[PDB]
């Protein structure tokens, strides 16, 4: 069951539709009741591969997503769109494997420092 409080800040239509998935989902589907989030802010940062690197001339997009618990909660940052960097620490789905985004996140850090780590990753 979805925590009740997770419906406090939710638009009335989204409440009915969420509960319909909880209670009478379509065949083969189950709501992840721990997955519900509200008051998310997001934006996209365009990123150019740096001169002299393996990514020179490449145009990437970085999606930043901030939960209602940011900055205590780490931001969700991933590469998005049709051109995703080819790098061991980036998955095909755009997911980024950097510790700053997981174990080493702290509200002392910032969007700027995440950008710098990502720049660093691509060199
Ligand atoms: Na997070």
């Amino acid at each position: 069951l979805v925590p009740r409080g997770s419906m406090a800040s939710m638009q009335k239509r989204l409440q009915k539709e969420l509960l319909a998935l909880q209670n009478d989902p379509p065949p083969g589907m189950t709501l992840n009741e721990k997955s519900v989030q509200n008051s998310i802010t997001q934006w996209i940062v365009d990123m150019e591969g740096a001169p002299g690197t393996l990514y020179e001339g490449e145009k990437f997009q970085l999606l930043f997503k901030f939960s209602s618990r940011y900055p205590f909660d780490s931001p969700q940052v991933m590469f998005t769109g049709e051109n995703i960097p080819v790098h061991p620490h980036v998955y095909s789905n755009g997911h980024i494997c950097l510790s700053i985004l997981t174990e080493d996140w702290s509200p002392a850090l910032s969007v700027q420092s995440v950008c710098l780590s990502i720049i660093s990753m691509l060199s």
